[PDB]
């Protein structure tokens, strides 16, 4: 699955991974994120992620 990374702080949301420490399960896709959810590095909303592909 797609990689994403946060502009301001490096944190790569990996799709694979999810984020289960802040109630997401692995393979959730980052549209599929909450719109509330935030880089749990530094707490960038959605809007400040990119995906890593071209
Ligand atoms: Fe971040
Ligand atoms: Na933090």
């Amino acid at each position: 699955m797609a990689k994403w990374v946060c502009k301001i702080c490096g944190y790569i949301y990996d799709e694979d991974a999810g984020d289960p420490d802040n109630g997401i399960s692995p393979g959730t896709k980052f549209e599929e994120l909450p719109d509330d959810w935030v880089c749990p590095i530094c707490g960038a909303p959605k809007s400040e992620f990119e995906k890593l592909e071209d």
